[PDB]
This record gives structure tokens, C-alpha cells and sequence, in this order.
């Protein structure tokens, strides 16, 4: 029941409620600040909690990531992605029966309507996949808008199944479209990750057999990117949804956001850094160009802004990455580079001391490239994973008593009022 | 150089800079609040200034709306929309020569590439126009993504011309598409508003002559909706753009936002209220059902949340509305209803006392319906107007030294950490 | 169909008339299942020669590319019976 007081100079103390959550940083309730003649100033909203949420908890310094209270490592080592999706949607681990029912339903929606399959021919084949992905998700909006009452919580449940089931189908379609190969229908005898890779890489020319190490890896990737609390794209999805916007259009907005290089490019930037080094020979020199504070070259994929000490997603991704490479036994100069950077980070004091561990982006870039996924598709895969988090946030937002339309403020720095005079009079 | 101090209970005073703008509410700089162990809590960001801006100033209570310092009434009574657009982009009134050059350029980009014209056949003809509009704006993103370096301020200038020139072409295309009539090419001998109405209503079966009273009205409508400071859709455009996202995808996100009934439905809700009354006879009874605090029926289009006393846009829209109706001389029961509500609002004490004036939405709904624009197109027209404000905000955001990716916070209310146990073990 | 075969088709040649009857008989179920697939936005399903006529109809109607569809033989029997019991009815609006 505590309170903060804000004092100005010759104005009375202002009383602001302090609220605490189940975990993490306490918040100062400013809802009534405006009536006292101030707004806060917060570029990026780095200090502003826009909402209450029960979905995902992050404490960076301590290496904590929770989905409905479950730690990500336990989730990833012990559940498949769809199980994790169940959790994000319903707030609890499913029983075996609830899970079977959940899988069956997901499977039923996996096909995409032919009318939506046609919509791809609107794009040139070289359009960037995230672009295609936006349009195609916008088409879904067109398609279900009339049937869809966002207040009916049951329409919202169906909508989440639709994005969950179709997102991988559409993703693999973008891939097929851009390379000029025919679309591949879902196969019900396959698991969710299995089925993605099959739709991605199979051809009508032979039986495609998904390697189960790779299918395992892909599952882990979906899982480790399912959700991340508030952030550009998730906030975009909430902010666009606060006006009552169609959920599919909200997802499309999230994808637009994710496509921005500062949100969705980390994987690539990390491959790009490896190509820049080129050979094992060039490690130490480039090592030193990272160290040069005045040298634009930094190591992409080491340490983390948020998981300062340890990212628990990195430990899993590390193990998945080594399995994949042992299994596919690829020989590539960039792999060797990558593997040598790893040995160094894990020994060299300056890396261990400056906390520069090989991160989740480092390893997921390597896994993606090693399994034959082109760079142009890296963010689309991020999008496939995260969609389930987007939709759970969207849902939670919609069910909030405190939900209302967003109208952030500004600080005005422009011209004072001046008279306008018509052009003929100048 | 003032400061606010925030005190807790047994912690030291916190010092927060106070910043002031050229006009309006001062702000409390919380950028460093996080380091002291708090975030603010602000649902909707109703008290949170996300940025500095010079574009548009609003002071609701006093009836002020400024674009680069020019009051909206002076702008609307004395400039055409493109001139207003010039101002929003460049910050100053253009010379006659700069204006001529600006018009010529706008005209040059008015045609839409055939490849983009094809993209309409991706939709069913009954898809909602805003949906079609999103997809089609997403296609632009596909089309220019490769040529487009968002850091080059000259690409950003071209991009603004592109949205400004094409938005009305695409709008009229959605209309033609949904009614199954052929597309109408731009005509260079027409003014911007003239040209919109022509592309909307002309047919290959005769010469279409745009009535100049109607063209004037349409111009005024564009103008009075060009920009509105921060708000759901504009904030959506900034938030999505803060990751470095393609400008066209940012616009598409804004359109998604605007389409939400709580941002873009006010016009319609106002026509809907008129149809609900049906006849002049039923005025007083429905009047009283508005008054009944416990009766869900309220008057849509009277008074304003923000322009509590007087909206200076309403005065202009009022005058434009009467010209249009006198000119088209329509006879319709709903018009009569509308016109009687107006006489009452302007006499009846309870309306004058409760400040319930006929607002800008009231009048723009009447003008739109009277000129033959269907309800399904009301928000698309709002979108055409506002696009120029979206893009100016986007640009300003991009040129900001303080620009960075958004990452709002949350208050966590969910489960505390609990162990996950595998399904086989349950 | 009329557009397609009009030129090849001499209605006086009783052999063209025999071929025409085979064409309607063979294609009518294919087109029927196509309308169904079209209206629900699912892909067309090609005929399978190892199936009987009623079997083959139901398969073209309900199968998907996502698994093997197995036509239940009680249902296939029923569909056959339905075709049969509506094959013909002397003179009547449509026949006339």
C-alpha cells in the first residue's frame, strides 16, 4: 500500500500509487499525472510499463526466462514446441488428452485456402519473404474479417489456431514461391517441425525424409523464440490491437516491426561477421579490430544486452548446434571460424571477463545456415516462432479490464502559433 | 533548469529533469528511472511522452490545432491540401514556384505500376477496402524494398511523394475493385481532390464532370484530417518504424491501426445514429434515451473528448457541409433528422450547457454520404488524408538524434517460477 | 463442355451420340467434386482408376493431399444406391 511522492518547487506533494507484481521491478502509477500538469518523458518507453501481463517473465541479470512460470530451459529440454504453445495460450501444461486434442486441431487448420494460395502470384518472385509474409498475413485479415467478432473469446481461440497452424505453411510457400518450386502440401503423419522442413525442402521428384536431428533442432528454435515479454514487435501488436483492429492485421503489423533490421537481423549480422573474418587465419587480427573501441568492427553474436551473464537459451542452442554439425558433418571454412571463435570465447580471459559468451543468435544462425535455410528466410522463421507469443499477448490484452486505445503524448518543440497568409499575398 | 524530486520511504530523493517545450505541458524526464529500481505504470501511455515533435500542436481546452505553427482554420480557409502537405513535410509555407514544382512532382507519381494494379486480383471483390488497402500498401513495400535505403534522407523524400501521389489512386482502385467497375487513370489536368473523385466515380460511358463544390469539400476533408499529433495510428507508425522497418510497411501498420473501430469508425457511428432515429418525429424520444445515463443510446457526433468547447475544424466542416447540401439539394429523411439535431444543439440549453456541439465527424459523415461515398470507404478516406501526417512523423522520427528501438515494460502478474515436469511423469 | 466438343460433334452420327453419353457419364462426378472443392477452397482431386465409380466420387469429394483417404465401403455402397435410385424417372420437368 506504499506511495511515492513527487515534489516540484512551490507546488504540493503529488501522491503516486506504487504497485508490485508477483515478480520483478515495482511500478509507479502515473495514470493521474496529467491532471497535475505533467507528462513523463520516456523515449523508447524504456522505463514505462504499458500493461500488466502474466505471460513471460524476464530478469536479465539473473538469467531468468519464464513462460507461465516455467523456466525456458526446462521447457526446451522436456517439451515440444506445440506443448509450449499450449502453455502460452492457456496458462498451464496440458494433460496428454488435452495435448492430443490440441495437436489434432492444429493439424486440421494446417492447409491454406486455395484463394490465399493464389495471393502469392501478386508478388514478384524476388520480393523479400517478410514482405510476402506481411501481404499474405494481411490476406488472412481480408478473408476472415466478416466471420470474426473480436469480442467473442471463442473467435479469438479459433484465430490463434489459425495463425499457429498456417504460419509454417505460408512461410514454406514464400520459400517455394521465391525459388520457383511448387508448393508442398502439409502431411498429417508429420510432427509440426518435421512438417515445416518437409514443406520447405521436399520436391515432387522423390520422397523427402526429414532428418530427426534437424527436426529436433528446428523444434528447439521455435521454442526458444516463442516469446519475449514486451518488445518492439509485441508492443506493436498490442498498440495496433488497442483500437479494436482485426487480430491478423495486428500480427501483420508485428511482422512489419520484426522485419526492421534492429529487431530481426541479429542472426544474419552474425553470419555476416563470420564471412568478414573469412578464415581461421584472420581470427586474431579481427579479434583486435573488435577491441579497438574506435574500430566499427565488433563481434556480432557474443554476449547480450539483456542476459548479461548467461542466457539460458544459449546453453540449449549450443547443444543443439553441436548435434546438428556432428550429424550433417559439413566442411566449410566459415564453420571452422565459428568453431574457433567459440573455443576462444570459452577460454581467453578477456572474453570470459568481459562476459562475451557465444549467444543464442550465434548458434541459431549456424544451425539455420547448416540446414540449408537461406539468409532471406531467417526473419520469417523468427516470425513463425514468435507468432504464438504475439497472439497470446493480443488475447491477454483483449481480455484486460484496463484495456483501452493508446494515445501517447509528445513534447512539442516546434513553431509557436503564427498567422498563415495566403500565397497570393506573399 | 528545474527538477522534480521523487521520494519513496527510506530511499534518497530521486532527481528527474523537467523539460519544457515551445508550448504545452511540461515533461518529467524518466529516462533514468530504471536504474533507481522503478518503472512507471501508464496504460495507454496517456501520460507518457514518447518523443519530441515539431509537427502538430493540440491544446484541446483552448481549441488550438497547429501545423508547423499555423492554425488549422487559417490553413483550411486559405490553402489547398497539397499546400498543407508541403507544410507538414518541409516545415514552412512554400513559395509559388516551390508549390508549382511540388504539384508537378506529385502529379508525376500519381499512376500506379501495372504490377501493383494486378495485386488487387488477390482479393475477393467484397473484401473490406481497408484490408485491401493494407495489402496494397504492403505490396508497395515489396516493390521498393531493394531500391530503398532508409538512411538516405533523399529516399525518404521520394517515399513521401510516392505515398502522397498514389494513396488516392489506390483508394479509388479499391472502390472500383469492390464494385466491379474498371479502374480509372489519373488525369493531369485535374487538381488533387478533383482527380480523386474522378477516379472514384467516372466511367468509360461518358465524360464525368466533377462538381467544384464537391471537389472543394473533398479538399477540406483531406486537410482537416491530415494530422493529429500522437495517437494510436501515428504511434503505431513510429513504434513499428523504430526498428528500422520499411516506411511502406510502417504506413501499412498505421492503416491496420486506423481500421480498428475505436480509431476510424466515428463517421459511421454517427450515420448509424441517424438511421436509428429514422425520422424527425423520433428526435425528442431518442434525445431522452441519450440523456438516460443507464440507456446505451448516446448521441454520436456531438461534443468532443478533446475539443471540449469548440473544435475549430468543426466550424469549417459545418460551412462545407451546408454548401454541399445546398448544391446537391438532396431530399432524404436522414438529412432532415441530421439538420434538426443541428438546430437543437445550437439552441436547446442542455446541449449548449453540456457543450454538445455537432462535431467534425457529424459533418464529414453527412458530406461523405451526400456525395455518394459508401460507408465501407469512410475509413479509407480518413487513411488517404492521414497518410501525409504518418509519413512526416516517420521522417521526423528517423531524423531524431534520440531515435532508438522501442522496448516498453510490463508489470508481471503471473505465476512465480515453478518446475516443469514432462508429460510422461504427470 | 458444349463449347469444347461442338465442332467435333455431329448429332446425326449415332456413334457421336454414344461417345457423348460416355463423356457425361464419366465426367459428371469429376465436375461435381470439383464444384465442391472449388467452393471450399481445397485443391482438386484426380480420379483413381483402382476405385469404383461411387468410391471414386467420394474420394474426389473428400480426400486431401495431407493423407491417404480411405472410402468406407458402407458409404460407397450407399452412394451407389443413391445414384441408382435417381437414375431416371420417365417424363418430368427436367427430362422434358
Amino acid at each position: 500500500d506504499k506511495k511515492a511522492t513527487l515534489h516540484v518547487e512551490g507546488k504540493a506533494p503529488i501522491e503516486l500509487p506504487i504497485m508490485e507484481g508477483s515478480l520483478g521491478t515495482p511500478v509507479i502509477d502515473v495514470r493521474k499525472l496529467g491532471a497535475n500538469g505533467y507528462f513523463t518523458f520516456d523515449p523508447g518507453f524504456l522505463a514505462t510499463a504499458s500493461c500488466e501481463s502474466q505471460i513471460t517473465y524476464i530478469d536479465g541479470g539473473k538469467g531468468i526466462l519464464l513462460h507461465r512460470g516455467y523456466p525456458i530451459d526446462q521447457l526446451a529440454n522436456n517439451a515440444d514446441y506445440l506443448e509450449v504453445c499450449y502453455i502460452l495460450l492457456y496458462g498451464e501444461a496440458p494433460t496428454r488428452e488435452q495435448y492430443e486434442k490440441f495437436k489434432t486441431t492444429v493439424t486440421r487448420h494446417t492447409m491454406v485456402h486455395e484463394q490465399i494460395a493464389s495471393f502469392f502470384h501478386g508478388f514478384r518472385r524476388d520480393a523479400h519473404p517478410m514482405a510476402v509474409m506481411c501481404g499474405v498475413v494481411g490476406a488472412l485479415a481480408a478473408f476472415y474479417h466478416d466471420s470474426l467478432d473480436i469480442n467473442n473469446d471463442l473467435h479469438r481461440e479459433i484465430t490463434a489456431y489459425r495463425l499457429l497452424s498456417k504460419m509454417p505453411t505460408l512461410a514454406a510457400m514464400c520459400y517455394k514461391y521465391s525459388t520457383g518450386q511448387p508448393f508442398i502440401y502439409p502431411r498429417n503423419d508429420l510432427s509440426y517441425a518435421e512438417n515445416f522442413l518437409h514443406m520447405m525442402f521436399a520436391t515432387p521428384c522423390e520422397e523427402y525424409e526429414v532428418n530427426p536431428v534437424v527436426a529436433r533442432a528446428m523444434d528447439k528454435i521455435f521454442t526458444l523464440h516463442a516469446d519475449h515479454e514486451q518488445n518492439a514487435s509485441t508492443s506493436t501488436v498490442r498498440l495496433a490491437g488497442s483500437s479494436g483492429a482485426n487480430p491478423f492485421a495486428c500480427i501483420a503489423a508485428g511482422i512489419a516491426s520484426l522485419w526492421g533490421p534492429a529487431h530481426g537481423g541479429a542472426n544474419e549480422a552474425c553470419l555476416k561477421m563470420l564471412e568478414e573474418i573469412g578464415s581461421v587465419d584472420n581470427i586474431p587480427e579481427y579479434v583486435d579490430r573488435a577491441k579497438d573501441k574506435d574500430d566499427p568492427f565488433r563481434l556480432m553474436g557474443f554476449g547480450h544486452r539483456v542476459y548479461k551473464n548467461y542466457d539460458p537459451r544459449a546453453t540449449v542452442m549450443r547443444e543443439t548446434c553441436h548435434e546438428v554439425l556432428k550429424e550433417l558433418n559439413i566442411q566449410d571454412p566459415l564453420l571452422d571460424v565459428a568453431m574457433e571463435l567459440e573455443r576462444i570465447a570459452l577460454s581467453d580471459e578477456y572474453f570470459v571477463s568481459k562476459k562475451l559468451y557465444p549467444n543464442v543468435d550465434f548458434y541459431s544462425g549456424i544451425i539455420l545456415k547448416a540446414i540449408g535455410i537461406p539468409v532471406s528466410m531467417f526473419t520469417v522463421i523468427f516470425a513463425i516462432s514468435r507468432t504464438i507469443g504475439w497472439i497470446a499477448h493480443w488475447n491477454e490484452m483483449h481480455s484486460d479490464p484496463l484495456n483501452r486505445i493508446g494515445r501517447p503524448r509528445q513534447l512539442y518543440t516546434g513553431e509557436v502559433q503564427r498567422d498563415f497568409q495566403p500565397m497570393h499575398e506573399r
